[PDB]
């Protein structure tokens, strides 16, 4: 399935240094509404915390449920997040060793 992580960010002067695509009007693979990482900025937030990855998909920011939203909504949902921006994302797992059926 997935590996879900909380990453916590504080907003820098420039934002929390990263881009996003997807959305329910704006899909990043067909049929995907979710809102994925494009883009982490040098030096900027989200870099220097370490955690986040390019096509890690956002699913909560803060109290906001990002799941299936249309692409502003995201948008305005991290600008709004406010100084400390909790991020909930998820992103491959890999296979494990074993599994119990
Ligand atoms: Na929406």
């Amino acid at each position: 399935m997935f590996k879900y992580e909380e990453i916590v960010l504080e907003r820098g002067n420039s934002g929390l240094g990263f881009s996003i695509a997807g959305g329910i009007d704006n899909p990043h693979v067909p049929d995907d509404p979710g809102i994925f990482i494009t883009k982490i900025i040098p030096g900027g937030a989200a870099a220097m915390d370490g955690r986040l990855g390019v096509n890690d998909c956002v699913l909560r920011v803060n109290e906001v449920d990002v799941s299936e939203v249309v692409h502003s909504r995201a948008v305005e949902a991290l600008k709004e997040a406010g100084p400390v921006v909790r991020l909930v994302v998820r992103r491959r797992q890999p296979p494990p060793e074993e599994t119990s059926v």
